[PDB]
């Protein structure tokens, strides 16, 4: 049979997830049971998988498709039917895949690239400007540039994160609607008065949202500016397939989607990359070459960008160790045998475990712990499914490299401009929301005085 891990009664399996940290907790459980094991809570139950070897079945997508999760289901209050909330088999899920691929690709980057620019000079500016006794809270400066480069490069809106203490009241609202959505993971009682404030919030937090969103939408629309945009490719882009394009409803769903990927997910692998750099500084020092190197203007170009192999290779392997997005789930389309000794039935639902998958010794070998980003020297020796910090298939990241492109950009412009230390010795803390997190990551940064191109 399938091991599974400790019960609590008649709640099953459900109380081991009513913790701090869910994904690393899962990984101990994985650690101890192995490739497989079964989680069932009230009423529902899913196989956690670890090993390229099952997680390569899984991937395929003629047996399986992707399930939304019932976090990813209270999401979808206000994500809408966008793209990362809705079924394949919606219709507006292969619509808007089809009118935006385009604006994701990587020669759509060269387009981004010179407003990623303009949020990382503000990055760097800040940097300079500190105190000789100031250090950098870098999870929070990491999260100031990625949210403003989605905003700008997106929608042509500026966030001005770097402007503030506060957050922006959008982000306030959409953090604590994700918050809410994912607490909603663990109430008996949903409809008891002990939530009613929850619940007058959360709507107080989705009407924020829209009506930025939507104001947005409606004032490009008016204006019939031509930026070029995602919001630009969305307003006039028409789906091939059937011929239609997204309604302005589905539109500020999509946005709402990037603004959330573009926060906490994306600036996580930008904190993580830093976390590992001090803490292996001779690594630190290859890809500080590199940067020194390549790029010699004063502001890089996305030519210079995409010659930062080292610095490519040190985020991958931040990927490796730490994927922002650390599970997804999916259900079987039809009875089927996984690995030759599982069957399960139709619908049934799996959950691939990411960080997991990447500490496969079958796969890495023995030091799956190592920050090594000299294993990604040649991508494409890497075994199929084996690295997945983006999905799977036609379900995979949209955004992949757009988040490549600025993570790229910005640590390679840190790295030019700045030494770093490691002043308190951070012991890393990951801290889980839908994302993860270095928690309370910090560093001191010493200019290398080399002027910006204005
Ligand atoms: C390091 C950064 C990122 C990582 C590791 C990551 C990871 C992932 C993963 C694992 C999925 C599959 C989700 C699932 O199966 O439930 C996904 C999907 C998606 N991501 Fe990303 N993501 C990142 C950044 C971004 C960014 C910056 C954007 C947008 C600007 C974005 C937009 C999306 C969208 C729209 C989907 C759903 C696509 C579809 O199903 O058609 N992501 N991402
Ligand atoms: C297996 C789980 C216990 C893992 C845990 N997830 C949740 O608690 C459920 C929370 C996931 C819901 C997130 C919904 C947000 C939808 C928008 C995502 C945008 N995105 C991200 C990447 N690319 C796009 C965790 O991640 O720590």
């Amino acid at each position: 049979e399938m091991p599974q891990p400790k019960t609590f009664g008649e709640l099953k399996n459900l109380p081991l997830l009513n913790t701090d940290k869910p994904v690393q907790a899962l990984m101990k459980i994985a650690d101890e049971l192995g490739e497989i094991f079964k989680f069932e809570a009230p009423g529902r139950v899913t196989r956690y998988l670890s090993s390229q070897r099952l997680i390569k079945e899984a991937c395929d997508e003629s047996r399986f498709d992707k399930n939304l999760s019932q976090a990813l289901k209270f999401v979808r209050d206000f994500a809408g039917d966008g793209l990362f909330t809705s079924w394949t088999h919606e219709k507006n899920w292969k619509k808007a895949h089809n009118i935006l691929l385009p604006s994701f690709s990587q020669q759509a980057m060269k387009g981004y690239h010179a407003m990623m620019v303009d949020i990382a000079v503000q990055l760097v500016q800040k940097w300079e400007r500190l105190n000789a006794d100031e250090h950098i809270e870098v999870p929070e400066d990491m999260t100031r540039l990625t949210l403003d480069t989605i905003g700008l490069c997106g929608f042509n809106y500026r966030f001005n994160s770097f402007y503030r203490d506060q957050p922006h009241p959008f982000i306030t609202s959409m953090v604590r609607a994700l918050d809410e959505a994912m607490n909603k993971l663990q109430r008996a009682n949903p409809d008891d008065p002990a939530y009613d404030e929850n619940k007058r919030q959360f709507q107080e937090d989705i009407k924020v949202m829209n009506d930025l969103v939507d104001k947005i939408i409606a004032d490009r629309k008016a204006s019939g500016e031509q930026s070029d945009d995602l919001l630009t490719h969305m307003l006039n882009g028409k789906d091939p397939e059937t011929g239609e394009p997204l309604d302005d409803e589905n539109i500020r769903y999509q946005i709402i989607t990037f603004l959330i990927a573009g926060h906490e997910t994306t600036s996580g692998l930008l904190s993580f990359a830093l976390y590992f750099l001090v803490k292996n500084p001779h690594v630190l020092q290859k890809a500080a070459e590199e940067a020194a190197r390549v790029l010699v203007d004063p502001v890089p170009s996305y030519k210079q960008v995409k010659q930062l192999k080292y610095v490519g290779m040190v985020l991958n392997e931040a990927l490796r160790l730490w994927p922002t997005a650390p599970a997804f789930s999916l259900y079987a389309k039809e009875d089927t045998v996984l690995g030759g000794e599982y069957p399960l039935e139709k619908g049934d639902e799996l959950m691939v475990l990411i960080p997991q998958l990447h500490r496969d010794k079958t796969i890495w070998g023995d030091d799956v712990e190592e920050f090594r980003p000299e294993r990604f020297e040649n991508p494409s020796a890497i075994p199929q499914h084996a690295f997945k910090p983006f999905g799977n298939g036609q379900r995979a990241c949209i955004g992949q490299q757009f988040a490549l492109h600025e993570a790229t950009l910005v640590l390679g412009m840190m790295l030019k401009h700045f030494d770093f230390e490691d002043h308190t010795n951070y012991e890393l803390d990951i801290k889980e929301t839908l994302t993860l997190k270095p928690e309370g990551f910090v560093v001191k940064a010493k200019s290398k005085k080399i002027p910006l191109g204005g």
